[PDB]
């Protein structure tokens, strides 16, 4: 990918999102 880093964060969003 061109940039994991949007891609890291985003699993990390998806994470924070459950409890959210």
């Amino acid at each position: 990918i061109i940039g994991p880093v949007l891609g890291l964060v985003g699993s990390a969003l998806g994470g924070l999102l459950k409890k959210i």
